[PDB]
């Protein structure tokens, strides 16, 4: 499917269109302000800021975990899923974890309902790991460059876990890419897979790219994506969940919220 094809859904959970970025930010601000989270602006893309939000007064006894969403503008259940999750959270959460968020990496694609940003770039690629260091290549987008410029901040934010919430518009079946320092998947991988399995049928088999999925899982597959790069940079575990964008939008929002919840429980 074309990376400029526009996808839009109605959510009765939020009573709005999935591309309603103005409403998205209004609720995001309210939830961030209620939680006491600190904004760290990384830069701008087409008039929108791309910001990292962080829980205040991080403690070294707690794990530092990063949840990111909205690298691809048509995968809007990720960002709205994050809003859902936050609406159900209290500042008490920050006693269990040092949470950092990238709630919407690709705002220009998100307001248009399409995968690429409005400049025809793919914000989720071009993160190469060379000479023991994260680096850009010719595919790194404006957003990726902003993320790479803050590589040290982001590695620190996700040393104990990186979850990125994606969606697959070509799929009716859920699946998850995971990274664990093991030849075989463990509870981390299997629990996320099962959480999605509670909302959707699972990608029992096939291949996404040259990558085989078995029982909803793609394990330790390294590419030039933000997640793989951060895991190579030192993120102890990583997961990129894929909810199926051919299913009901609010189910995806709830699935994305459940996965974030489970991710935090598994890593805390
Ligand atoms: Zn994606």
């Amino acid at each position: 499917r074309s990376p400029f094809e526009s996808f839009q859904w109605k959510s009765d959970i939020f009573n709005c269109e999935s591309t309603d970025i103005d409403n998205f930010y209004l609720l995001l601000e309210q939830e961030m302000t209620r939680l006491g989270m600190v904004e760290k602006n990384l830069g701008e893309v087409g008039k929108y800021k791309v910001s990292l939000y962080q829980s205040p007064a991080a403690k070294s006894g707690l794990p530092s975990l990063l949840i990111s969403a909205g690298f691809h503008g048509e995968e809007s259940a990720g960002p709205w899923g994050l809003l859902h999750f936050l609406s159900e959270a209290s500042a008490d959460l920050f006693e269990r974890v040092n949470l950092s968020l990238l709630p919407l990496v690709n705002p220009t694609g998100f307001s248009r309902g399409h995968r690429f940003n409005k400049y025809g770039e793919n914000p989720n690629r071009g993160f190469v790991f060379e000479n023991g260091k994260p680096k850009a290549n010719e595919h790194t987008s404006v957003e990726g460059k902003l993320l790479l410029d803050h590589a040290q901040l982001l590695i620190a934010a996700c040393r104990d876990g990186i979850l990125t919430c994606h969606e697959d518009v070509l799929s009716r079946e859920a699946y998850v890419y995971s990274f664990e320092p093991s030849q075989v998947p463990g509870r981390f991988s299997l629990d996320l897979r099962d959480t999605l399995g509670g909302y959707f049928p699972i990608a029992v088999d096939g291949e996404i790219d040259a990558c085989p999925v078995k029982d909803g899982l793609i394990f330790n597959h390294f590419d030039t994506s933000f997640e793989a790069c951060l895991v190579r940079s030192g993120a102890r575990v990583g997961a990129c969940t894929e909810t199926p964008a051919l299913q009901n939008f609010d189910q995806r929002v709830l699935a994305n919220s459940a996965a974030m919840t489970h991710f935090l429980a598994l890593c805390a």
